[PDB]
């Protein structure tokens, strides 16, 4: 057990191992209560997150367990991973706080890139890395649900990591109005058309790729309905095949109230873009999710010929998420979380 020291940060007392020095509050709070630090064992600048009393309810206790399980599993160059997890408690009986440590992320895609279009070579490399990480995520049967520029960390060498695992689900209010947290969502999850699956994340990648090519948001809707109208103008109104798959009777009735429209010519929307990029966008931005390209298929598309290497695009170890359908009491979720803290093994 390391020696811990105490200091007042973010309105509470933080107690951390001596290896972490120069703690300073960082960020806006979007990912929790976070400080930047220098890790003297590894030489890295790190982010340290404190979960203060996270066993206050069944919902919070299970969410804490979920975040630790997901972060402990993710081991891929293009996905956030866990450097350390610790508690100052010496036993289960005094266990109350959890701290998580990762690499410190400087910039994201949209603080760096807002209002600006990038060169085609840059677009190839950035989208390639998103798809490489997504192939890994999907091979573990995890659905991200919230890919957007603010969740993509990027360094000076254009290297990228996917963020946002195990946090609270987004609220109705967070999704209302002229807001970036809805502009990247697939129509079937935005409007609860049907039981969705991992294909929702490929729609989001298409929206991100379009924005890197043009410098502009693809579907900047002022509300859910305005956004649906922007989507259907580009990709066309649904045919009878997809209408049958919309299990919501009320949503199906609303769709039929709209005049029918054909799919637009993407070469006349994305004027001047690499024809191979136009082709890939047509395969991602398909209304019927069953027919969208997968991450593994997209890595083999000719647009990525200068980066694709099928011997260096790994998949994940199996991820048991049977806990997600299990009902337990607060103290049982707490004991499961403690076991995962004490069993952590750091990376090489
Ligand atoms: N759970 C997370 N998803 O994205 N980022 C996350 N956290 C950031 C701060 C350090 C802990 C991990
Ligand atoms: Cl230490
Ligand atoms: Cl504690
Ligand atoms: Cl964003
Ligand atoms: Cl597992
Ligand atoms: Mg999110």
């Amino acid at each position: 057990r390391p020696t811990f020291y105490r200091q007042e940060l973010n309105k509470t007392i933080w107690e951390v191992p001596e290896r972490y020095q120069n703690l300073s509050p960082v960020g806006s709070g979007a990912y929790g209560s976070v400080c930047a630090a220098f890790d003297t064992k590894t030489g890295h600048r790190v982010a340290v997150k404190k979960l203060s009393r996270p066993f206050q309810s069944i919902i919070h206790a299970k969410r804490t367990y979920r975040e630790l399980r997901l972060l402990k599993h993710m081991k891929h160059e293009n996905v956030i991973g866990l450097l350390d997890v610790f508690t100052p408690a010496r036993s289960l009986e005094e266990f109350n706080d959890v701290y998580l440590v990762t690499h410190l992320m400087g910039a994201d895609l949209n603080n760096i890139v807002k209002c600006q279009k990038l060169t085609d070579d840059h677009v190839q490399f950035l989208i390639y890395q998103i798809l490489r990480g997504l192939k890994y995520i999907h091979s573990a049967d995890i659905i991200h649900r919230d890919l957007k520029p603010s969740n993509l960390a990027v360094n000076e060498d254009c290297e990228l990591k996917i963020l946002d695992f195990g946090l609270a689900r987004h609220t109705d209010d967070e999704m209302t109005g002229y807001v970036a947290t809805r502009w990247y969502r697939a129509p079937e999850i935005m409007l609860n058309w049907m039981h969705y699956n991992q294909t929702v994340d490929i729609w989001s990648v298409g929206c991100i790729m379009a924005e890197l090519l043009t410098g502009r948001t693809l579907f900047p809707g002022t509300d859910h309905i305005d956004q649906l109208k922007l989507i259907l103008r580009l990709v066309g109104t649904p045919g009878a095949e997809l209408l049958k798959k919309i299990s919501s009777e009320s949503a199906r009735n609303y769709i039929q109230s709209l005049a029918q429209m054909p799919k637009m010519n993407f070469a006349n929307v994305f004027i001047g873009a690499n024809p191979l990029a136009v082709d890939l966008l047509e395969k991602m931005l398909v209304l019927d999710s069953d027919k969208r390209i997968t991450a593994a298929q997209a890595l083999a598309h000719a647009y990525f010929a200068q980066y694709h290497d099928p011997d260096d695009e790994p998949v994940a170890d199996p991820y048991d998420q049977s806990f997600e359908s299990r009902d337990l009491l607060i103290d049982e979720w707490k004991s499961l979380t403690y076991d995962e803290v004490i069993s952590f093994v750091p990376p090489p």
